[PDB]
């Protein structure tokens, strides 16, 4: 027994439970229990915390610290000599629209941060880890194996600075460190109005009481609205092309730029907002600033979790769907609706089904222009190419009409995110997201693949043949065998990843485990969710149910091409219909029965 939570962050707790309304924060979900589920703490231990020196110190930091009597192989080693591949041809997956990938992030989104330790933001300090590849206080670089190509073109090492933690920041050495999540636990769309009651404000159009969310001023998408910049120097976004000069956008979520994708995603959902917020005033003049906000932002919520559990889960999890995601029977408030720690890196599968490039398609689904398909990692905080080249929409008719990666045991994460990541405060577009991924698991105290089969009640192999088994695959096991020399030391996010799908699944039964359970919890735990009776009304549920993501394109774009069925391959024009034929999002049930 350690306490009952460790809180220096606790930055003022007095609860309202009479809301109609979520907090920002997310706290006073679980009335009984008010901080549950909030942003800005520590993201949850299903299993406690296994760092090299019991505390706080990840597995690979001394150089003769063993894991289970065993080295742990280099991050960028794993990455080169199991994630990497050449061939793009073939790695496509024929049954995921790419919008089945992004989708995936947006969720990922709304769901977990656990951003670098913020101890550091002009110092030489910083510069001291790109430049000097010194393991230090928060600083633990990824080296470079013996053989690696980008010993000759970069240094000796990738820069990587260590997770933030809770309660201490300045010194600390006392109990379990533990990872902090800054964004709500909830699927809340925390993603598009902040997490913070500061950032949410700043993100509002106050001046005037429509209950819109404040837009940009500087350039427009032919009659439809942009993300504000936000105008922060220096800026990756300003960096990546200094003609053009576009800023990173503003959003309730600070990854929102990372990918011209995301932010193309992100630019719908802000789009939805005001589209709902004006449709309420053509409904209720009574209302100000505030029930407008509110009420929008309530069915913005709804919307993502709509989508995600009737959409897009299923063909996450397949088989084993209803298995881990029953249906709804209401809020339970005895479970735990915080992200658990884990998660964090289960919902990295998504790194697999990024492919090498991203097209933008004109009003007929043919390659726009001279320049259609891009590779991914020039768009990396590219907000240019949308601006300066295109607006969003046919970057947006890609996502129904292209396919995501599908993932593969000898294809694992295509070069653009494996070689050539572009990562802020760093002048390269070198780094690799999946060596990144694994000295983050480590960073985290992540407990290896077998501590997690046993948590799933699932077999853990000891051996190669056991390996070969339960991996499918004869080839990779002896990799990976060659590489940790105990099944027990593979690093979750690859051992997860490496398994074989599910029958229609997208993951194998591992990480279904893990995913399942935490949507369950997101689900259950949630006072708000749309479906537990007394958020919304009966109507109010029965206009909800007919929303699609097709729909959304169409409310918000100047697409007027769409397929039913978003998340599948879809091929124009044989699984195309007009915004026409598309059930809307009747508002009425939102008119006011006061006068
Ligand atoms: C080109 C598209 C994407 C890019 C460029 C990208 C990039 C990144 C980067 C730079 C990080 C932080 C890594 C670290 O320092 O630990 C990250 C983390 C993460 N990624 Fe992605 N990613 C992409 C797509 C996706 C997809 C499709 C998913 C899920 C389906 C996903 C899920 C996650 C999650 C859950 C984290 C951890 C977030 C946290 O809790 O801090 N990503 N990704
Ligand atoms: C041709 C084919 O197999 N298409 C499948 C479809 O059968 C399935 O119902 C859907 C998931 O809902 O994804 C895709
Ligand atoms: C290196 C690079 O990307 N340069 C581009 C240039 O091609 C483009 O015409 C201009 C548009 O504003 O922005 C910048
Ligand atoms: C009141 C009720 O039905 N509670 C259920 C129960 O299975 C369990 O005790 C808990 C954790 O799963 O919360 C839920
Ligand atoms: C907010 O909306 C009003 C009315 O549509 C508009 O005039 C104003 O420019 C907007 N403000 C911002 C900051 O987006
Ligand atoms: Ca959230």
């Amino acid at each position: 027994s350690w306490e009952v939570g460790c809180g220096a962050p606790v930055p003022l707790v007095k609860c309202d439970e009479n809301s109609p309304y979520r907090t920002i924060t997310g706290d006073c979900n679980n009335r009984r229990s008010p901080a549950l589920g909030a942003a800005n703490r520590a993201l949850a231990r299903w299993l406690p915390a296994e760092y090299e020196d019991g505390l706080a110190l990840p597995f690979g930091w001394t150089q003769r610290k063993t894991r289970n009597g065993f080295r742990v192989p280099l991050a960028r080693e794993v990455s080169n000599k199991i994630v990497g591949y050449l061939d793009e041809e073939g790695v496509l997956d024929q049954n995921r629209s790419l919008l089945f990938m992004q989708w995936g992030q947006i969720v990922d989104h709304d769901l977990d941060f656990a951003p670098e330790t913020e101890l550091g933001s002009n110092e030489h300090s910083k510069t001291q880890c790109e430049e000097y590849c010194i393991q230090g206080d928060n600083c633990f670089p990824i080296m470079f194996p013996k053989n690696d190509p980008k010993l000759k073109t970069q240094g000796k090492c990738m820069p990587f600075f260590r997770a933030g933690f809770v309660c201490p920041t300045p010194p600390y050495q006392s109990l379990a460190r533990e990872q902090i999540n800054a964004v709500t636990s909830f699927l809340d769309a925390s993603l598009v109005y902040g997490s913070e009651p500061s950032l949410a404000s700043r993100l509002r159009n106050l001046s005037s009481p429509l209950g819109l969310m404040a837009v940009n001023q500087e350039a427009w998408d032919h009659g439809l609205a942009y993300l504000p910049f936000n105008n922060k120097k220096p800026s990756p976004c300003e960096f990546i092309n200094t003609t053009a000069r576009v800023p990173c956008f503003l959003a309730g979520d600070f990854r929102a730029s990372e990918q011209i994708l995301l932010a193309t995603a992100h630019t719908l959902l802000l789009r939805e907002h005001n589209r709902l917020a004006r449709e309420l005033k053509k409904l209720n003049p009574h209302w100000n600033g505030e029930k407008l906000y509110q009420e929008a932002r309530k069915i913005l919520g709804a919307f993502i979790q709509i989508i995600t559990f009737r959409d897009y889960l299923p063909i996450v999890l397949g088989s084993e769907m209803q298995k881990w995601i029953p249906p709804y029977q209401g809020y339970n408030n005895s479970v735990d609706p915080r992200i658990s720690n884990v998660f964090t890196f289960a919902f990295r599968f998504g790194h697999m089904e990024v492919p090498s490039t991203v097209s933008r398609l004109d009003e007929n689904y043919q390659p726009w222009g001279p320049e259609a398909e891009l590779p991914l990692h020039t768009l990396f905080f590219n907000t240019w190419r949308i601006i300066k080249d295109g607006g969003i929409d046919p970057l947006v008719r890609g996502l129904l009409a292209k396919k995501s990666k599908l993932m593969n045991q000898d294809k694992m994460v295509t070069s653009e995110l494996r070689n050539k990541l572009f990562q802020p405060t760093h002048k390269i577009h070198g780094f690799d997201l999946a060596a990144i991924n694994l000295q983050r698991c480590r960073d985290h105290g992540m407990p290896g693949y077998n501590s997690w089969r046993g948590f799933c009640g699932l077999s853990q192999p000891k051996t190669l043949k056991g390996l070969q088994t339960v991996l499918k695959n004869k080839i990779l096991a002896k990799k990976l065998m060659d590489l940790y020399k105990t099944p027990d030391n593979i690093d979750i996010w690859i051992g997860g990843n490496a398994e074989p799908m599910v029958e229609r699944g997208r993951v194998g039964p591992l990480l279904a485990c893990l995913l399942g359970r935490q949507f369950q919890q997101i689900r259950d735990g949630d006072r708000f969710w749309w479906e537990n009776p007394g958020v919304f009304t009966e109507k109010q549920r029965d206009s909800l149910q007919k929303v699609s993501f097709s729909r959304l394109i169409c409310d918000n774009t100047h697409i007027t091409k769409v397929p039913l069925h978003a998340f599948q391959a879809n091929n124009y024009p044989h699984d195309f219909v007009d915004c026409s034929t598309v059930d809307k999002l009747d508002l009425s049930p939102w008119a006011s029965r006061e006068n």
